């Protein structure tokens, strides 16, 4: 009897996907979950992490490639690799040259995830819930502070839509921009935001704890799925804003040294089933990178243009840069000193 490790990400797969791996393949599985690229990083970086196979964010993953964590996925022990979006694939390659590494599991973007009925009861029918000003003007926070504000527990993400906010380069490569307008604008924020966290905000947002949070795209529509199954009246929306948003790519990769590979890649070619990663999709509310398994998921969830998001709004995103480490330590810094006000 072998058993089959996987670190993925909370609220991150359907409820049965693992328990119909185990049925058809005999292999056990123990599954454990993360919130966080840093946590898993960190795992990465540090030793052994017991795992077979971990999903981290592709820009990460290249971070994690300079350091030999990972070994080659073996194309010719994943016959339906064929199932794959190639425009999802050469995005992905821009971290993972030739998609030697990593195999897309699913892409979504970072924006507002919100209350509808309490934000507009808040700041009026005209709320800018289309822009980053619903969140990161500091007059419109101060309002949202009683209701509930929380940020992801994330400082690429957060100052990545801070400087895009302020119209610096998303990826700034000048210490002055963290330093300097990114801390001054987090610091009028702080004060009002009551948590950092990447996953509590999603029961939060579901049971009208809190009204305006930085969202993973399919978190929030979680948020939004299950208001609705408790019947509680709370009404969740997403917004990627006007403005642009941070756009981004999770994906399986093979620890170097995992135990059971060959069960592993089992797994990845169970992911690349249409039908298993479109019941995946239907359940957590993310766009799977399944070129064939598209029209098998959920009308509700393909035509939800905040998960699908069509070409006007692709436009508009921007991915996240490997920073080195003159501007990782200078970001990082002015994280900690944001963190604690
Ligand atoms: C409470 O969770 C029990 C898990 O049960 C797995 C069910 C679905 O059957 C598949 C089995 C035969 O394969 C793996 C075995 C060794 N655990
Ligand atoms: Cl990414």
């Amino acid at each position: 009897q072998k058993t089959l490790h996987i670190y993925n990400w909370t609220d991150y797969i359907a409820p049965d996907t693992v328990a119909n791996f185990e049925k058809e393949t005999g292999i056990k599985v123990v599954y454990d979950v993360f919130d966080s690229n840093e946590v898993l990083e960190g795992k990465l970086m540090a030793g052994s992490t017991g795992f077979d196979l971990v999903v981290p964010s592709a820009y990460a993953l290249e971070r994690q490639l300079t350091a030999g964590v990972f070994q080659p996925l073996d194309k010719s022990k994943l016959p339906e690799w064929k199932n794959l979006d190639p425009e999802l694939l050469k995005l992905v390659a821009k971290h993972d040259p030739d998609n030697k590494f990593a195999m897309p599991y699913m892409w979504a973007t970072t924006g507002i995830g919100y209350n509808v009925d309490k934000v507009k009861a808040v700041l009026g029918e005209n709320a800018p819930v289309d822009s980053w000003d619903l969140i990161l003007k500091p007059e419109n926070l101060e309002k949202l502070k009683s209701c509930g504000v929380s940020f992801l527990d994330d400082p690429e993400e957060v100052f990545a839509t801070v400087l895009n906010y302020l119209g610096k380069d998303p990826n700034s490569t000048k210490a002055d921009d963290y330093t300097g307008p990114a801390t001054d604008l987090l610091l009028k924020l702080r004060p009002n935001i009551r948590y950092f966290h990447s996953s509590q905000y999603i029961n939060d947002l579901a049971n009208g704890d809190i009204c305006v949070a930085i969202g993973w795209a399919g978190d929030v529509w979680q948020a939004s799925n299950r208001a609705k199954e408790a019947k509680n009246g709370v009404n969740v929306s997403f917004s990627i804003p006007k403005e642009g948003a941070m756009a981004w790519f999770d994906v399986f990769a093979m620890p170097a040294d995992a135990k059971n590979k060959d069960e592993a890649y089992q797994f990845l070619n169970y992911l690349l089933r249409p039908d298993v990663v479109a019941h995946i999709s239907d359940h957590v509310f993310y766009a799977n990178a399944n070129k064939a398994a598209t029209p098998l998921v959920s009308a509700e969830v393909r035509e939800n243009p905040g998960i699908y998001p069509p070409a006007d709004v692709r436009a508009k995103l921007f991915t996240q840069k490997v920073q080195d480490p003159k501007i990782d330590r200078v970001r990082t810094r002015a994280w900690t000193k944001v963190k604690s006000g």
